[PDB]
């Protein structure tokens, strides 16, 4: 079909760590003030490569992530907030609080991937949007005409 | 200290996925009725685990030093897939992280003798099989011994 590749030329595997490193204006993190639900945001300083992401297709298969097929995204690291590190869309931006739902549509928790300077994210089932940097306390993710292009590079290889 | 080896004689890493398989039957999963939150349960080999020392150091899981345990997998419940002793007396799913001093029922520990075990540290005791629909996890004197084996290696 059309798998999503990493910066080395290799496919994306489910449960494996990748950085959402940006070819645009770095990676993504979990950031919110004071309290709790962390919101998905962009990494601040310059050593901040970001936090590693794990992508999980909805159906068990050959565990390869493909372009356009729906999935779940999560930061598989423990956080200071009790909410799930899996991505939710509020309808606002992306939060961390996501259940999983293998029924019919209406579930602002399923994302997807599609190409352009690499791949992109689509909060879609029948197609809703394509997130971009919010921009202003934290570089949150929303949806725009100028959209956040990122390349997925693997944490230890 | 002494590192927790996995079943192949190799150390436990952090982030690396491990199945906490029993020794006499099944691994650990997340389980509850049709209502949230989820509790750690026993049974398949279960669900994979992930261990995170509270210090970013050698990146080895070692005997005694505290750590967080998480299921790095998406769940049907909004709560964190990181462990949290409930103290009201099972293992739940509101895993926060705390660098403050003691009184934090989320950090755990490893203890040898099977091979390794678990402990709620910040210790109180060692978790057992709870048997409280599905078999949860409580701390007791009839401990639950598990062994850590790796998922694609």
């Amino acid at each position: 079909t059309n798998p999503v590749l990493d910066v080395d030329g290799n496919e994306l595997q489910r449960g494996q760590l990748y950085y959402a490193t940006s070819v645009m204006r770095g990676g993504l993190t979990l950031a919110a003030p004071k309290g709790c639900p962390l919101n998905v945001a962009q990494a601040p300083f310059d050593e901040y490569s970001g936090r590693p992401l794990a992508f999980f297709p909805e159906n068990a298969d050959d565990d390869t992530v493909q372009e356009g097929s729906t999935l779940y995204i999560m930061f598989p690291e423990p956080t200071r907030c009790p909410q799930s590190t899996v991505w939710t869309f509020d309808r606002t931006g992306g939060t961390t609080s996501k259940a999983i739902g293998p029924h019919n549509s209406r579930f602002a928790i399923r994302k997807a991937g599609d190409a352009s300077y690499q791949i992109e994210v689509c909060p879609c089932s029948t197609g809703v949007e394509r997130p971009s940097c919010r921009m202003g306390t934290l570089g949150l993710a929303e949806g725009g005409k100028n959209v956040l292009l990122n390349i997925n590079n693997e944490s230890p290889h």
